[PDB]
């Protein structure tokens, strides 16, 4: 059970093929790279962005930047398929006003994980985050306000869209090591799109 979170399973099933074609298109301008945390450690999850702003690691910490620090060019524009799905998802969740300007694209190879963290780099915490899962299934784990808070698990499969609004927006969360397997559309990985209001 989650407060403020609206889970729309298999919502992105029909849009899925075009989203993957558009992830590949975004990836040809801003390649997938495994970002280095401020402490000097490379993340197992490969990331890239699209939209006006993009989430990235820096020496001083985490920030949103209109420039890709690797290519030194701006991030690719948010694809229309991305805009359309997020809009329909947010409207179905009770957020018709949500206008994202950043989309963090995560690629999970077999065994890739994402340790517990909070999404607190956005200016307005009242605004939700629309998450779209594609490819192989992954176990999403969420806690509470603190670190040693009781963890709950959720499987996020292909096409699943979760809108993290209300209280769930500030919860500690992460992804457990991706189980090896096969998916017809992504072959051996999982993709996750997190639409954010970063400006
Ligand atoms: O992959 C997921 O479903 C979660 C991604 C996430 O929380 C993030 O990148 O900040
Ligand atoms: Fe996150």
């Amino acid at each position: 059970l989650a407060a403020g979170a609206v889970i729309l399973r298999r919502f992105a099933f029909n849009a899925a093929e075009q989203l993957i074609r558009d992830i590949n298109d975004v990836a040809s301008q801003s390649p997938f790279r495994q970002m280095v945390t401020p402490g000097g450690y490379t993340m197992s999850v490969a990331m890239t962005n699209c939209g006006h702003l993009g989430w990235t690691t820096h020496r001083q910490g985490y920030l949103y930047s209109p420039i890709d620090p690797q290519t030194n060019k701006p991030w690719p524009a948010m694809p229309q398929s991305f805009h359309n799905l997020c809009q329909r998802a947010a409207t179905a969740a009770g957020y018709p006003d949500f206008q994202p300007d950043a989309c963090l694209i995560n690629r999970y190879a077999p065994g890739a994980k994402l340790s517990l963290h909070q999404d607190k780099d956005e200016p307005d915490l009242r605004a939700p985050i629309v998450s779209v899962s594609l490819g192989l299934p992954a176990i999403f784990q969420f806690g509470g306000l603190k670190r040693n808070d009781p963890l709950k698990r959720l499987l996020l499969e292909h096409g699943d869209v979760v809108v993290w609004g209300g209280e769930s927006r500030l919860f500690y969360h992460g992804i457990q090591p991706l189980k090896a397997g096969f998916h017809p559309l992504t072959i051996d990985c999982r993709y996750n799109l997190t639409f954010r209001q970063a400006g």
